[PDB]
Order: C-alpha cells, then sequence, then structure tokens
C-alpha cells in the first residue's frame, strides 16, 4: 500500500506515535517519506547482506528475521515480511522499540540527514487529526 501523507499521519497518531519518546508526529511522517516514499512494500539491500523492510525501512541485521542475514538478531520477534503489510501495526510496534534503545531517531539515516533540524510540522499541515 502507498499511503497518502495525511492518511499515514492519522494512522501513526492512532498507533501512539505522536510525541512518543518526545518525537512529534511530523518527525515520523518525514522519516517515512524519505525512507520508503510512503510505500509499505519497499525493500532495499545493504552492502553487509542485510535488508531494510517496509514503510520505516527496518533492518534485518538487528530487528526482524528474513532467513538470509546470518548472525543477525531478531529484536522485534517478527518475520521481516510482516513489516510489508498494509496494516502498519507491526512496523509501528517495532519502531517504538528501536527509538527507545538509546540513539533515538538517529537510527534512521534519512531522518538524520533530511528531517532533523527542519520544520517537521509542515509534514502534518492541513491534515485533519
Ligand atoms: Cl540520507
Amino acid at each position: 500500500k502507498v499511503f497518502g501523507r495525511c492518511e499515514l499521519a492519522a494512522a501513526m497518531k492512532r498507533h501512539g506515535l505522536d510525541n512518543y519518546r518526545g518525537y512529534s508526529l511530523g518527525n515520523w511522517v518525514c522519516a517515512a517519506k524519505f525512507e520508503s516514499n510512503f510505500n509499505t512494500q519497499a525493500t532495499n539491500r545493504n552492502t553487509d547482506g542485510s535488508t531494510d523492510y517496509g514503510i520505516l525501512q527496518i533492518n534485518s541485521r538487528w530487528w526482524c528475521n528474513d532467513g538470509r542475514t546470518p548472525g543477525s538478531r531478531n529484536l522485534c520477534n517478527i518475520p521481516c515480511s510482516a513489516l510489508l503489510s498494509s496494516d502498519i501495526t507491526a512496523s509501528v510496534n517495532c519502531a517504538k522499540k528501536i527509538v527507545s534503545d538509546g540513539n533515538g531517531m538517529n537510527a534512521w539515516v534519512a531522518w538524520r540527514n533530511r528531517c532533523k533540524g527542519t520544520d517537521v510540522q509542515a509534514w502534518i499541515r492541513g491534515c485533519r487529526l
């Protein structure tokens, strides 16, 4: 599924991401835009052999099991394919674990390079929330 901007904002708000660990809703929408272009089915292979999955590009090296990243962890206790669903619940639940782990949203390279320090509230402007 390819989400619209306000559609995704409202879905993330319902799942408890607004102000989660101090990150306003606009941060999460901005990260999803530049990680996946709002597409739940996005996948990208990394040079180390791991793969990033879903709307928030969650990495198989640490967070999910895809059966092809030897010596990796599965900290969210989920198959990586669950992160490609049109239902974002699994991606949101796993993202909450990631952002709590010490480095905050810096875990997402696109957020660090394209959202951090910008007017992120623009990503939710005009949406009925
Ligand atoms: Cl980047």
